[PDB]
């Protein structure tokens, strides 16, 4: 959450760029005015309370000479000490009501970012295609070859995947995946592995489940609602992860960068499965592995002094689009618009990748800078209170990266194997052929 | 579940094989008497449901004829009725108790086996040492090095895990993997499934989650005690697997191998993540990743014809024994007793790998052949009821398999990495550093 003073005027704050902010979101600026006022109230508490132990100490020191008378002092002390109660009482509700509400209140939006609400209104930062690639249309990029089949009917004609068997097994969007559909899903997770490992990323696989009280410091409420599933564990509950951001975020949560020249920038490759019950996704991508329940992801974190955040966004979106154009996939950069930028995020940037068959830029990546949202509510101390800026970036989500890279590698008999994943693969095949005919064709 | 005529004398069974094997297992020989009778009021009711039949057929049929009276046939057929309705209802109860006990009853256990409730009975099957290994004794078999660390203490040095920031994170056991603790577990992933796939094995990942109803046909009640994680989804729930045995046996539930000569036997490398409660397990294997909540595992899963399980339980176990004998790790197999067999299990073979800081072999590895016990439940027919046979086997539980690794390569600087391991590790390299102290020292 935002720190507390910057609702403050008298405290250096300023009120009025968080009512701009929320006025961007598409959320409430009412909730910057109520968070003033409890504020003040909380203040008239903590000085009444202050009050109250002066006299009270007073009180309790004549007490003290008179025990040489003294029912008065006493029925005073009993008195000072009555409403000492109440007040205390008073002040931890409204203690706890202040920081419910900014809790609510979402991070600055970076002036930078476009102010809207329809997704229409994204900045077009950047687009990029590979060579011999004239321009993004329903021809598969790396081969030229046309882009005939859906990501999942290639996967199926490849048989590297069984949804039916899945759905059975788990339910909808359910999967396995088979052959060469397991042996690509592995060589994206350690391509990007390696690729971040040699650019400094410490590889870090997080659990993929968490404590309630940790997850709750990193995840915004509407996740809980729609996102995450619970975990029983006999008396106790816990949550499985959506992303390898939320446990990683915390991972350094109550340290303290004291040296941030020398110790910062922190970067972490992160590696783990993510959970995600997608319940307000009905339907819509409904056959593949392009939008499933269980996924894996390759995940940049990292953490950076406050003044260096913002170099350091564009040097992880800048990862992420070498990535890409290492597995010789079109794509385009571009800029999200306040009206859907979750609570941590001060600004963020979608790489969306072209997807020949559906002849559409799909999402395949988003990279944001959280500043200190998160890292003040771990407490992550930066230096000489003044925290870390955090940044998460994905890599690759593998099962998605795939289905990219099936429709843009595809041709007529069967696959070709990107290059650079061919040596993650035994055989280091350079094509797999088409095993399978689609029922339809 | 064993089939209903196998408790059977007049339809071929045999009841006294099933209490012998029962007291072999050291559970309820009573339940084989119990099945027997119930059984036997079963029948009782289906022919008074036939017989009912052929009454009201015959009345009704009357009632037609006097459709020329007739208040007296329609009183005999709403009496008949009456007494089907409450024949109906017995009936129905009666297979469902039928059933419930039948479900209870351990699979034949195989006579081969050794019959005790005391694993120091376990039948000492081979034993197998590296070359320029004298003997098992606190000595790291590939370096030679003395075995001064435990596993844990070696991963620590390596700075490979984080299970301090894991406890926090997720409770107890909890752990991030680091560095070359994610390399190394990544390896043991892709060599794993690659020397599997060398064998003719289809590499098989997994969903981690299964629907209620697929879970209860493959795990035993005891599983779902102190096992296995509940999900919940919205209103509704699942369960997370302990090991892709579960989804992988559940994968041709209700299918039908009708040429096996040809179609069998299909072997599967299964990989997952598994989670389990070890809800049992207070403080044992208190520090490393020896045995955790969430962990890796390559599992062997074979559908064999009944004829030729036995033969394939060997070469399954020898699989296993030749993917250590490639790591250069000393172990033992061993036959489990009969008192230590699930359900399922009618012969069991345990690799148990030499950990020389320890100073005592370990269980690595499970090898299990259910002949058709699961299979009858989830229904997958052979050939010409005949239903398969389903063996599984662990191949490498990957961090618990690092466990053997690390205090069997270690010395004095580091760790040796396993000479097939190298090339799944970025830089191949073959020696990795101690980069921390050791508290303690
Ligand atoms: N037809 C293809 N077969 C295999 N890999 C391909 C193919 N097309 C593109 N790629 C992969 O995607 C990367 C980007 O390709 S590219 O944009 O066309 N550029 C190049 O190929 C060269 N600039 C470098 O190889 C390549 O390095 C290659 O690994
Ligand atoms: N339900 C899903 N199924 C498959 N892939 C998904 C699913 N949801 C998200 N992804 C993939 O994971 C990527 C990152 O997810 S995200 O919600 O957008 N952002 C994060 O999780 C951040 N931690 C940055 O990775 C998405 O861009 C998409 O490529
Ligand atoms: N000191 C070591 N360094 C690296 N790898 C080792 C070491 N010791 C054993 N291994 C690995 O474990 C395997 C089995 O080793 S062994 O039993 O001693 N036998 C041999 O090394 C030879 N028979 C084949 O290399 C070896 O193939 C090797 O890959
Ligand atoms: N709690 C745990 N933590 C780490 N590893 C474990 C844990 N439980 C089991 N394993 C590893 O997984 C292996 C297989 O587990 S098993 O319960 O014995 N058997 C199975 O699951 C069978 N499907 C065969 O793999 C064990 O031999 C052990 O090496
Ligand atoms: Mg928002
Ligand atoms: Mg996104
Ligand atoms: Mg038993
Ligand atoms: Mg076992």
């Amino acid at each position: 959450m935002l720190d507390i003073n910057a609702f403050l005027v008298e405290k250096g704050g300023d009120p009025e760029i968080i009512k701009a902010s929320q006025k961007k979101r598409g959320d409430s600026v009412e909730l910057v005015d109520e968070i003033i006022a409890e504020y003040k109230e909380w203040v008239k508490l903590r000085f009444d309370l202050d009050e109250h132990n002066k006299k009270l100490n007073s009180v309790q020191k004549e007490i003290g000479k008179r025990f040489k008378d003294a029912k008065d002092l006493i029925a005073e002390k009993e008195k000072l000490s009555n409403e000492k109660k109440e007040i205390i009482e008073k002040e931890a509700e409204a203690d706890k009501n202040l920081r419910s509400k900014i809790n609510q209140v979402g991070n600055i939006v970076h002036e930078s970012v476009v102010d809207s609400q329809d997704e229409e209104n994204n900045e077009l930062v950047r687009t990029w295609t590979p060579e011999n690639y004239k321009k993004p249309e329903q021809i598969a990029a790396a081969t030229g070859a046309p882009a005939k089949l859906s990501h999942h009917e290639v996967l199926l004609r490849l048989d590297g995947y069984d949804p039916e068997r899945g759905v059975r097994i788990v339910g909808h969007r359910g999967y396995f995946l088979r052959n060469y559909g397991v042996f690509l899903n592995q060589a994206l997770i350690n391509y990007g592995l390696s690729f971040l490992s040699s650019k400094g990323y410490v590889p870090l696989q997080a659990p993929v489940m968490m404590n309630k009280e940790v997850m709750a410091k990193t995840a915004q409420l509407s996740q809980f609602d729609e996102e995450l599933y619970k975990v029983i564990d006999g008396e106790d509950e816990k949550y499985l992860i959506a992303t390898s951001e939320q446990p990683i975020s915390a991972y350094h949560a109550g340290e303290w960068f004291e040296s941030p020249a020398e110790q910062l920038p922190v970067r972490y490759a992160g590696y783990s499965s993510c959970f995600r019950r997608e319940a307000g996704s009905h339907g819509k991508d409904a056959w593949g592995i392009f939008r499933v329940h269980a996924f894996e992801k390759i995940e940049q974190f990292v953490l950076t002094e406050p003044e260096k955040s913002w170099e350091e966004f564009d040097r992880m979106i800048g990862c992420s689009e070498e990535f890409y154009q290492s597995l010789g996939l079109p794509y385009r950069v571009v800029g999200i618009v306040s009206g859907e930028l979750n609570n941590a995020a001060a600004k963020k940037y979608d790489l969306e990748a072209w997807f020949p068959f559906q002849q559409e830029y799909k999402e395949l990546v988003s990279c944001s800078n959280c500043t200190d949202y998160q890292s003040r509510n771990l407490e992550i101390r930066c230096g000489i209170k003044k925290y870390v800026h955090c940044l998460n970036s994905t890599l690759s989500a593998t099962e998605r990266t795939i289905c990219c890279i099936l429709e843009n590698y595809q041709k007529e008999d069967g696959l070709v194997i990107p290059e650079v994943l061919r040596k993650y693969i035994p055989g280091e095949p350079e094509f797999i052929p088409y095993i399978k005919e689609l029922p339809k064709n």
